[PDB]
């Protein structure tokens, strides 16, 4: 059964140790430091809030945590954003985060200049969500949700079937993934269209025959793009949490979208 487990909250200050520019618009960052003690991540969509410096003020507000709650979400000067735990290696003591590099916000702009020695406040994960096994996983993701989708794919048993549709800017943004045998992974290219302005994921889903066996559909990406995907799944009688999950990670014209509500 679908199960939530909470983690204890603590304010961590971590430092960039490795930077890997894996594709032109994505940078993979390993964060470390003694604060990483006690950090946990059990599932593919686990995410932290990263707390960034202000590039203009030089100000850098970090999380304040007291009695298992963050106290300063509404303090002035804070810049926090949700990012996926791409990988967590407890023995290496390193937290890996994949950042989309874009110019529209401070998280994207920080990623563009990320280098060893940069530090970030790291809050969470608040907890983790376990799912029962499925026979066939259908995954849809634009670049903000690709880290979680890729983590999922690489953690699947070799027996699993996968059908994945990943929307990226162009062919140079494709990644080589360690997927189960026979996985079907399709890279969809915006080819000049701006992020969040196409219906490429919906169109791919519409062309996909519902597979055999126990199926789970997971979609993440731009909130408005996901609305017709949610509707399509529900109209075929599928139930949120059991048959699918659809999670808006960002939304055009909105800064720091809260995906909880
Ligand atoms: C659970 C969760 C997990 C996430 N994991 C990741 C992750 O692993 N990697 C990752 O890159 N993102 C991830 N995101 C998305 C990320 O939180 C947003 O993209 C966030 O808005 C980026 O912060 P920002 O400061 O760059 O710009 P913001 O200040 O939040 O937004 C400024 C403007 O830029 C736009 N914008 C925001 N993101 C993008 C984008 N990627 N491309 C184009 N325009 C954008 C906004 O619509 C807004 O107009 C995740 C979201 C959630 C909810
Ligand atoms: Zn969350």
């Amino acid at each position: 059964e679908r199960t939530v487990e909470m983690y204890p909250l603590k304010s961590r200050l971590l430092e960039v140790v490795n930077v890997r520019r894996i594709t032109p618009r994505m940078v993979r960052v390993d964060l470390g430091g003694s604060d990483i003690a006690g950090l946990r991540s059990d599932n593919f969509a686990d995410h932290v809030k990263l707390w960034f410096p202000n590039p203009e003020t030089g100000e850098h507000v970090l999380p304040v945590v007291e009695d298992d709650r963050c106290l300063n979400f509404r303090a002035p000067g804070v810049i926090y954003r949700d990012y996926t735990v791409r990988r967590f290696d407890a023995k290496a003591r390193l937290l890996t985060i994949d950042f989309v590099v874009h110019d529209n916000g401070p998280g994207g702009r920080w990623a563009a200049t990320a280098q060893p020695g940069d530090r970030l406040g790291v809050l969470g994960p608040r907890g983790t969500v376990y799912y029962p096994e499925a026979d066939h996983y259908v995954l849809l993701a634009d670049e903000t949700a690709l880290p979680a989708a890729a983590r999922r794919i690489e953690e699947l048993p070799r027996d699993a079937s996968v059908t994945a549709f990943f929307e990226v800017a162009d062919a140079a943004e494709e990644q080589e993934l360690d997927a189960p045998e026979g996985a079907e992974i399709t890279w969809l290219h915006r080819n000049g269209a701006a992020p969040g302005t196409t219906d490429l994921l919906l169109r791919a889903l519409e062309q996909t025959e519902f597979p055999k066996g126990r199926v789970f559909v997971w979609a993440g990406g731009e909130a408005d793009a996901l609305k017709p995907i949610r509707r399509l799944l529900k109209e075929r009688g599928l139930v949120r949490g059991r048959d699918f999950e659809v999670d808006g990670y960002w939304r055009r014209g909105v800064s720091n979208l809260d995906h909880h509500a």
